[PDB]
């Protein structure tokens, strides 16, 4: 009654003229596109993650639309991510599945993705490594901090987090902690332990993450309720 504004509390509140357009219908879409083309070449979640992040970074840096199809980009970001993450997928294999999955007004060829590849690398100044919150997660599990169930839930959140572009606003460990906290939020023993890992320097970001994560599921949970 007093404040359904908590709904608005899930929006920039300062328009798009200040600090990033994270977790938009496009963000959510793009992540999905990467997942699609990825599940085709039966690629692992780690490669998708790296690929969506390289794309996110590219978009941000990119300042002059070069008329590249989001599909072409996604295709190249997958190709590049496979080369980097040591799960190479021959240039050819990608062009095929790309076309055999996409009815593109411009068929993808060797030169096609190659120009894009350079376009990305060039713009990203060869900065292709991407760190993910997965390491943190497995670690907390390894050190016996979180049980197996918690891990899996938190791990899922992280996978889902890749439709929000939080990867451009928070360090992998911060996002990881948020996911972990959201997860073991009910276990009274786990929490204290998790709070230890979190240093005040992270505090805000972690909270920042938790917010975006929640909004993610309630911008995907309200869409279904409206239907």
């Amino acid at each position: 009654w007093a404040s359904s504004q908590l709904t608005q509390l899930f929006l920039s509140t300062d328009l798009e003229s200040l600090e990033p357009t994270c977790l938009s219908k496009d963000t959510i879409y793009q992540w999905k596109v990467v997942q699609t083309f990825g599940d085709r070449l039966r690629l692992r979640q780690r490669v998708l993650a790296t690929a969506i992040v390289l794309l996110r970074r590219y978009m941000l840096k990119k300042n002059e639309e070069k008329g590249f199809s989001l599909e072409a980009l996604v295709a190249t970001c997958i190709y590049l991510s496979c080369k980097v993450e040591e799960c190479p997928v021959h240039i050819r294999t990608i062009c095929n599945e790309a076309n055999d999955l996409w009815s593109l007004k411009v068929k993808l060829s060797r030169s096609n993705i190659s120009e894009i590849e350079f376009e990305i690398i060039s713009v990203l100044d060869a900065f292709l490594i991407v760190h993910h919150p997965y390491t943190s997660l497995e670690q907390a599990f390894h050190d016996g901090i979180i049980n197996q169930k918690q891990l899996e839930f938190a791990w899922s959140i992280v996978n889902d987090s890749y439709a929000s572009s939080l990867c451009l606003m928070a360090h992998p460990h911060q996002l990881a902690y948020a996911a972990l906290l959201i997860s073991c939020c009910n276990d009274e023993n786990t929490i204290p332990k998790l709070l230890d890992l979190i240093k005040s320097t992270d505090a805000f970001k972690v909270i920042l993450c938790v917010q975006r994560i929640i909004s993610i599921y309630y911008f995907e949970d309200i869409e279904a309720a409206a239907l």
